[PDB]
């Protein structure tokens, strides 16, 4: 569902850390230097997530509730210094273009044209962030 | 190293939850059913972990200083008792065989033909478990 916040392959869920509420289970997975958690839940989705190397991509922007597309370049790393709720650590697998940017958007899944390829987790002026979910994946 | 309680594979480094939680939310992945933690280093390594089906293996035992022959059964999952911290929990994604283990022997590497396949997580009556590494891989 392209609004959707968090990305859905099979019985998978892949949803931003800090977006975490919910119970403790056996599958969980979490890169704390990637504010990504991995879980198994009982509904299946329809997303998918390539084992691609593209960068001609589009993303979900929620504050503006549409589509914008985005050229995005891979970073083995990047200081992602600090906010309020958490401090200036290190990023691993980073997916840098420019776009907008504002509270509440993480989750914005950002698609090539193979599939969901990754998620908002952070932004500034006018740049975006996204985690890299085809580390995270296997073919 | 044959004596080294840790599997380096490339930056990675495969070390026990349950002794390298300190600084958890620098790892890049954390599975807290399987008492498993990755970490990024600067050093590369010579560790292999192979995406395979092997059950005829050897460990590395240290409190005996030596490595034994031994025949793993995989359990997706068994329920260790309690010692004089984390009190009788569950956990998943196990290697189990016959084999000596006392406290201190965790990280004691689990090759096969291939190379690293699991470390030491607990130990108990001539049975001694293992995380399966290759669970947590990309071929
Ligand atoms: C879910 C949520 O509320 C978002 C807010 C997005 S609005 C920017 N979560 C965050 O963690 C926000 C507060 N994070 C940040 O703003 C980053 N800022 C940053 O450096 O990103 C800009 C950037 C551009 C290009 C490459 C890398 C980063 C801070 C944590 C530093
Ligand atoms: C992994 C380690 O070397 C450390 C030593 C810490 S010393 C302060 N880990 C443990 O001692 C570990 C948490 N405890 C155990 O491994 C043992 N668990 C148990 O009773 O089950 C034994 C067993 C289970 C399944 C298969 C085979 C044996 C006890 C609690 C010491
Ligand atoms: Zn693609
Ligand atoms: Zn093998």
């Amino acid at each position: 569902g392209p609004s959707d916040m968090y990305v859905h392959v099979g019985n998978l869920i892949y949803r931003n850390l800090h977006l975490f509420n919910s119970e403790m289970h056996e599958s969980i997975l979490v890169s704390y230097s990637s504010d990504l958690i991995i879980y198994r839940t009982n509904t299946v989705g329809d997303d998918y997530i390539p084992s691609c190397d593209c960068t001609q991509a589009t993303y979900y922007c929620k504050h503006k509730n549409r589509y914008f597309p985005i050229t995005v370049t891979s970073h083995d790393w990047y200081e992602i210094q600090e906010s309020e709720y958490y401090p200036k650590h290190i990023q691993y697998n980073l997916l840098i273009g420019e776009g907008p940017c504002e509270p509440g958007d993480c989750g914005g899944k950002l698609l090539c044209k193979h599939g969901v390829i990754g998620i908002v987790t952070a932004g500034g002026d006018n740049h975006v962030a996204f985690i890299d979910l085809r580390h995270f994946h296997c073919a």
